[PDB]
C-alpha cells in the first residue's frame, strides 16, 4: 500500500521532521496509522449564539433541542470521539452474489445516466466563478493568486505519472493551498457529475438533484399516485463508512465513458484519493495535541465533491438491487453464488430498470422507496449483505413503510399538503420546529459583530418566511427578526449547506415577491398562477398539526411572548442604532 500513499506520508514527515513520532498509543484499529505531529488544537466545545434570534425567541431558551444544538464539540476531543464511535470500522465484503448483482446493476445504471450526457472536464474559471459567487473566505484569495494554479500544475504531472503528493483529506498558506488545490483537482475531474446534473430527476428518474426543498413534496406526492406497496424510507447506519472496496470499484465505471485526457484524472482522483487516502486527524495527548497520519482503502471521505453524487449512484444501485429481491429476482442461493445468473438480472434491468427507478427518491444516502408491493419491508439480504445495515433496527427486523406520502421522512423533512383560503392546494416542507429555532440561534463565528449577526438572524428568518411560513410561531419570529433589522441591510453567510437550498431568501427584496415567484410563478405544480397579493392568504398548517410538529401556540409563555414581542424587536433597535427599520407585525 506505501506504493500509492508513500510519497504524500514522506512530504508530511519531512515537513514536521522536528515533532514527527510514531506515538504507540495511538487509538486506530481500522486505520493504519503512521505517525504524528505536534499541532495547536483546533475547534470549540460550544457553538456561538445569535443573540438576535435569542432575544427574539424568548420561549425557546427553556427547550432542551434548542440547548443541545447550540453545543458540538469540534475541539481534537469531539474529534476523537466522533472518529471512535462511528469511523474505526470495518464492513464485511459483500458475498461473491451479492458482489455479481451490485457489479451488473452499476454498469446498467452508468449506461442509463449517461444515454444523454457525456463526462467532461471542469475548469479553473468554473472553479474560480463557483469560489467567487459563494464568497459574495482566503479561497478568493488563493484562487486570484497565479502561484496557486502553478501549485495545481505540479500535481496533476503527478497524478498523470499515476502518483500523488498533496492530496490529504482533513477530519501556513501551503498547506491551505494544497487542501484548496487538492479539492480543485477533485472538480476537475469528477466536477461533471453536479456541474452537469447528472443526478438531477430528468436525468437519473430517482434523483432530485437541482430540485430543492419545495419540490421534494411534491416529488413524493407524484410517487405516492404509482401502483405499489408502502413507501420505505430506511435510514443506514453511518452510509459514509459502509462503502465497500467493491462500491468504489463499481463508481470508478463512470471512467470508461469518458474522452482519454478526462479518464486519466479521474483514474488519478479514484485510484489514488477515494481507494486509498491520506488523512489527517487531531488528538488530545497529556503533552498537548496531535495531527495523527492515517490511511485505509475504502469508505467515504464526507467532505469531497465526488460525495454526493457517488453516494446517489450507490444507493440507486442498492434499492433497486432491494427490489429485485423483494420481486423474487434474486433468492438467497443467488447472493452465495459467485456462478449466479447473469441473464435475469440483465433482462429484469433492461425491462422493468427505468419504472423502478421512478418508484424512488434518492438525495446521497437519504431514500424513499414505493415497491411493487410489499414484499419488499421483508427483502432484507442483499441490504444487510451489501453493508448498507439499517440503523437503530434489529438486522432481521421487517422495515416499517408508511401509506401516507405526507408521513414519509426525507432530507430531514417530511410534507403537508394544505389547502389555501382561495382553494389551491400547496405541498410544503416541514420539520421539528425546536430543529429550526435551535440551529436559527446558532452563528457561524468568533468575532462576529452585532451587524454580521444581525444579517444572519435576517437570513433565518428569510428562509423561515419562504420555506415554513406554515408553522405559526416562525412566521411571528420571522416578521419580530425582519422588523429589528434595518430593511436595507442585506442577509449574509448561509443558513444551511444542503444541496437543497437555493436561497432565495438571500435578498432584500419583497419576501412576498418572492413567495410568490418561488410557489406561485416557478411551481410546476401550481396550474393557477394568481399571485397572492397579503400574507394573510399565505396558509397555515391546521393548529393541530402546528401543535403535532413542535408548535408552541396555546402555551401561555407562547400568547405573552407574542403580546411583548413590540418591546423586545424595540430592545435590538435601539442597540443597533439610528437606522431605517420597517413594522411587519
Ligand atoms: C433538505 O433541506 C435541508 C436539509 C437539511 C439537513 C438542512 C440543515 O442544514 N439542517 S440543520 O441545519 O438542522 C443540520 C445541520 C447539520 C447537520 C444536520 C444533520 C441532520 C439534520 N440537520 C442538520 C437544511 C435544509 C434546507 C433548508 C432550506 C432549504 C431550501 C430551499 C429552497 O431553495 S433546504
Ligand atoms: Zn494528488
Ligand atoms: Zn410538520
Amino acid at each position: 500500500n506505501m506504493d500509492v500513499i508513500g510519497e504524500r506520508i514522506k512530504r508530511i514527515k519531512e515537513e514536521h521532521n522536528s515533532t514527527w513520532h510514531y506515538d504507540d498509543e495511538n487509538p486506530y484499529k481500522t486505520w493504519a496509522y503512521h505517525g504524528s505531529y505536534e499541532v495547536k488544537a483546533t475547534g470549540s466545545a460550544s457553538s456561538m449564539i445569535n443573540g438576535v434570534v435569542k432575544l427574539l425567541t424568548k420561549p425557546w431558551d427553556v427547550v432542551p433541542m434548542v440547548t443541545q444544538m447550540a453545543m458540538t464539540d469540534t475541539t481534537p476531543f469531539g474529534q476523537q470521539r466522533v472518529f471512535k464511535e462511528k469511523v474505526d470500522t470495518r464492513t464485511p465484503r459483500p458475498l461473491p452474489g451479492t458482489r455479481k448483482v451490485m457489479e451488473i446493476t452499476a454498469e446498467w445504471l452508468w449506461r442509463t445516466l449517461g444515454r444523454n450526457k457525456r463526462p467532461r472536464l471542469c475548469t479553473r474559471e468554473e472553479f474560480t466563478k463557483k469560489v467567487r459567487t459563494n464568497a459574495a473566505d482566503s479561497a478568493k484569495a488563493a484562487v486570484e493568486d497565479e502561484e496557486f494554479w502553478k501549485l495545481v500544475d505540479r500535481e496533476r504531472e503527478l497524478h498523470k505519472l499515476g502518483k500523488c503528493g498533496s492530496c490529504v483529506y482533513n477530519m501556513s498558506r501551503a498547506i491551505w493551498y494544497m487542501w484548496l488545490g487538492v479539492r480543485y483537482l477533485e472538480f476537475e475531474a469528477l466536477g461533471f457529475l453536479n456541474e452537469d446534473h447528472w443526478f438531477s430527476r430528468e436525468n437519473s428518474y430517482s434523483g432530485v438533484e437541482g430540485e430543492g426543498l419545495h419540490k421534494l413534496g411534491y416529488i413524493l406526492r407524484d410517487i405516492s399516485k404509482i401502483p405499489g406497496g408502502a413507501m420505505y424510507a430506511d435510514d443506514t447506519a453511518g452510509w459514509d463508512t459502509r462503502i465497500t472496496e467493491d462500491d468504489l470499484h463499481n463508481e470508478e465505471k463512470i471512467i470508461q465513458q469518458m474522452d482519454p485526457e478526462h479518464r486519466q484524472l479521474a483514474n488519478a482522483i479514484f485510484k489514488l484519493t477515494y481507494q486509498n487516502k491520506v488523512v489527517k486527524v487531531q488528538r488530545p495527548t497529556p503533552t498537548g495535541t496531535v495531527m495523527d497520519i492515517i490511511s485505509r482503502k475504502d469508505q467515504r471521505g464526507s467532505g469531497q465533491v465526488g460525495t454526493y453524487g457517488l453516494n446517489t449512484f450507490t444507493n440507486m444501485e442498492a434499492q433497486l438491487v432491494r427490489q429485485m429481491e423483494g420481486e423474487g429476482v434474486l433468492t438467497k442461493a443467488d447472493l452465495e453464488n459467485p456462478h449466479l445468473l447473469e441473464k435475469k438480472i440483465t433482462q429484469w434491468l433492461e425491462t422493468k430498470g427505468v419504472e423502478r427507478l421512478k418508484r424512488m427518491a434518492i438525495s446521497g444516502d437519504d431514500c424513499v422507496v414505493k415497491p411493487i408491493d410489499d414484499r419488499f419491508a421483508n427483502a432484507l439480504l442483499a441490504l444487510n449483505d451489501m453493508g448498507k445495515v439499517r440503523k437503530d433496527i434489529p438486522q432481521w427486523q421487517p422495515s416499517k413503510g408508511w401509506h401516507d406520502w405526507q408521513q414519509v421522512p426525507f432530507c430531514s423533512h417530511h410534507f403537508h399538503e394544505l389547502i389555501m383560503k382561495d382553494g389551491r392546494k400547496l405541498v410544503v416542507p416541514c420539520r421539528p420546529q425546536d430543529e429550526l429555532i435551535g440551529r436559527a440561534r446558532i452563528s457561524q463565528g468568533a468575532g462576529w459583530s452585532l451587524r454580521e449577526t444581525a444579517c444572519l438572524g435576517k437570513a433565518y428568518a428569510q428562509m423561515w418566511s419562504l420555506m415554513y411560513f406554515h408553522r405559526r410561531d416562525l412566521r411571528l419570529a420571522s416578521n419580530a427578526i425582519c422588523s429589528a433589522v434595518p430593511v436595507h441591510w442585506v442577509p449574509t453567510s448561509r443558513t444551511t449547506w444542503s444541496i437543497h437550498a437555493h436561497h432565495q431568501w438571500m435578498t432584500t427584496e419583497d419576501m412576498l415577491t418572492v413567495w410568490n415567484r418561488v410557489w406561485i410563478e416557478e411551481n410546476p405544480w401550481m396550474e393557477d398562477k394568481t399571485p397572492v397579493t397579503t400574507w394573510e392568504n399565505v396558509p397555515y398548517l391546521g393548529k393541530r398539526e402546528d401543535q403535532w410538529c413542535g408548535s408552541l401556540i396555546g402555551l401561555t409563555s407562547r400568547a405573552t411572548w407574542a403580546q411583548n414581542i413590540p418591546t423586545a424587536i424595540q430592545q435590538v433597535r435601539s442597540l443597533i442604532g439610528n437606522e431605517e427599520f420597517l413594522d411587519y407585525m
